[PDB]
């Protein structure tokens, strides 16, 4: 079967962290939910850009389990994910069953909120380091993708297509990465 | 007074070249507009992701002009916007008025298709190259982003940055460019 991407999508996200991900995993053959945190409705992101989200969060946390759990980032959009029970129960599973989270820049900063994968090696968008090293629970990285097991982070939008291509390669494999990369125009 | 950005979405446009220079414009303080080539409702874009536009095409055009028309690309969006009578009257009114028009990956062929800034040197997706430089009318450039006075193009999802960035540069100058590029966690 095909591999199942939730991206968790909430007011304030960098849409440049949402769509990214969300059409690199579509380019994959990933079968991609991109989840309103809110519910159903257009989700007005950092810049002004309006998405409309295949589902409500609620509707697609009945739909689990996942292969990968995203989180975009934009500072407000990590702080809505940080301060969603929801998430955090979502989080909790996919730890337990051993799947991959991925989030990247303010992003990552939700997973010190949800305490999840503590000792982990992480990277955040070098204005969130502060906040996602709060206690200590991480160590810090300043790789452009950074993975540490299951924990996938990275650092911005400009470092999207290499955590969506790590994201590829983590569930497709190698090989899958290097084709859908080829015809994005990188490197 | 602020520059404005007139972006052309239509159905199957590429979202990442749709919200990265949507998202790095605003990031320079420019006003833009994301107008629907179909009207007023939201947009399905070649991977799925769906966007709301901030207005229609019909209603956005009547409140030009605008410093930059920007074509995003995708196969199936360029070949609406190549098929649209509205784009090539607001095409035309840019390159009489000398105002920038900046078209990404295959929406440069859009530029072929309505007859616009023949002579320049451009650049495309590697696979729209054929279509863009059927008759001869422009010089092919393999580099990442081309700028032959007010023709600005670019390459694919990859070049979308510095795609954004050039004409942020070209509006607000090398300064402005170089501060909303630092954040971005590029190069
Ligand atoms: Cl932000
Ligand atoms: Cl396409």
């Amino acid at each position: 079967a095909s591999k199942r991407a939730l991206v968790i999508l909430a007011k304030g996200a960098e849409e440049m962290e949402t769509v990214i991900p969300v059409d690199v995993m579509r380019r994959a053959g990933i079968k991609v939910t991109v989840a309103g945190l809110a519910g159903k409705d257009p989700v007005q992101c950092s810049r002004d850009v309006v998405i409309c989200p295949d589902a409500s969060l609620e509707d697609a946390k009945k739909e689990g389990p996942y292969d990968v759990v995203v989180l975009p980032g934009g500072n407000l959009g990590a702080q809505n994910l940080s301060e969603s029970a929801a998430v955090k129960e979502i989080l909790k599973e996919q730890e337990n069953r051993k799947g991959l989270i991925a989030a990247i820049c303010a992003g990552p900063t939700a997973l010190l909120a949800h305490e999840i994968g503590f000792g982990s090696k992480v990277t955040t968008h070098p204005l969130a380091k502060d906040k996602m090293m709060n206690g200590g629970h991480y160590t810090y990285s300043e790789n452009e993708v950074e993975k540490d097991g299951l924990i996938l982070t990275s650092r911005g939008p400009g470092t999207s297509f290499k955590f969506a291509l790590a994201i590829v390669e983590a569930l497709n494999g190698k090989e899958v990465a290097a084709q859908v990369k080829a015809p994005l125009v990188l490197k």
